[PDB]
């Protein structure tokens, strides 16, 4: 039976578990019983997708009403709701439309872990995690507890707990060091981009059995570029919060994985509103909004000539902006590098 380190073990049948896969769908409003995660298909998502960004161009571009509605009804069909009963949301507006493109986005790496799932295995001979665990195409390093590499991570999500929330309060069950297959290669390029940052990608779960098979992702084409505060790209945080609350655990799941990324950031589009972007304009290779508070500036620690930023809660000077921590985006994917995981127990206060 399985080789493999402990935790290992349990990251697989934690990523790879078909019940929580359930779970998402069913907080998005999906409709199991309607349509089932056999369904899922690459496919009718990204026709989906297409719907939403339909209604886009009408929203901001007038249009029949005897338009909007149907698209709404369109986008039902497509993707049945149990809603249910009660009164159903028109997407006829930026927010409700948004809304839905979170749970495609959701929906595209839960059917990649099921879908992924489907291969291997009358197997077995090789079991059940060594398959799952296979195909990953990644490999996962347990890092040791004492070391000061686990300890330098843990100050990260110490002093980087933030502020506004608290609460929840935070722990590492596990800590994880990744290297997926041939991603340095592809980073390669953006191995020597300067402005290098360790920052945060938090995520529900569901998504890290595709995250660790896709790595990290960007919206399809056909997605609406409304959808998102910046645009398309892919989103990282230098606040453990921020990040962390995407994993939307609960009271229970109270628990629930995160990224550590390398992100190539060099030149910072510093922005602070939205920005509706996909190109990024000449010279400039990632867009960052301007949150106030800071990582303080002061604790700047580098290993390799990557900023890792785990300094504390300070105020940056922003007031004026929309947003309240800072948040990293990249437009193509080779700009990122996967370098830890870590288990998260979230531990909610009273
Ligand atoms: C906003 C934002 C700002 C700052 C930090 C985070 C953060 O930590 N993560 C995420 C959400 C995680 C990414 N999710 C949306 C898009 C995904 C995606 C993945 C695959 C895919 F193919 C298309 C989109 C996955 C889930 N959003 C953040």
């Amino acid at each position: 039976k399985s080789k493999l380190p402990k935790p290992v073990q349990d990251l697989i049948k934690m990523i790879f578990d078909v019940e929580s896969m359930k779970k998402a769908m069913v907080e998005y409003e999906i409709d199991l019983q309607k349509m089932p995660l056999g369904k899922l298909s690459k496919r009718q998502i990204q026709a989906a997708y297409s719907i939403l960004s339909e209604v886009q161009q009408a929203v901001s571009q007038g249009s029949s009403d005897s338009q909007i509605l149907d698209l709404s009804n369109r986008f039902y069909t497509l993707i049945p709701h149990d809603f249910g009963m009660k009164k159903p949301p028109l997407l006829n507006n930026a927010d409700s439309v948004q809304a839905k493109v979170e749970m495609l986005d959701n929906l595209l790496d839960i059917e990649v872990a099921y879908s992924l799932l489907r291969g291997g295995s009358d197997d077995s001979s090789k079991d059940p995690i060594d398959v799952n665990y296979e195909k990953l195409k990644t490999d996962i390093k347990v890092v040791d507890r004492d070391s000061e590499e686990a300890e330098i991570i843990r100050k990260y999500v110490k002093n980087t707990h933030a502020t506004t929330h608290n609460a929840y309060d935070l722990e590492v069950i596990d800590i994880f060091k990744i290297e997926r297959e041939g991603e340095c290669q592809r980073y390669k390029p953006f191995k020597q981009l300067h402005n290098r940052r360790l920052l945060w990608h938090g995520s529900r779960t569901t998504n890290f059995a595709g995250i660790l098979s896709q790595g990290l992702r960007i919206a399809p084409p056909e997605a609406p570029v409304t959808g998102y505060m910046f645009g398309k790209g892919i989103y990282f945080a230098d606040m453990v919060s921020k990040s962390a609350n995407y994993c939307h655990t609960s009271q229970g799941d109270p628990i629930g994985l995160i990224l550590l990324g390398e992100v190539a950031l060099g030149n910072m589009y510093e922005l602070k509103h939205a920005s509706h972007i996909s190109k990024l304009p000449k010279g400039k290779h990632s867009v960052k909004g301007l949150g106030k508070t800071t990582p303080d500036p002061s604790a700047n620690i580098s290993l390799d000539g990557v900023d890792v930023p785990l300094g504390t809660g300070i105020s940056s000077g922003v007031n004026d902006t929309s947003l309240l921590y800072n948040e990293y985006i990249v437009y193509d994917i080779a700009q990122v590098n996967l370098k830890y995981l870590l288990k998260l127990k979230f531990n909610f206060k009273t």
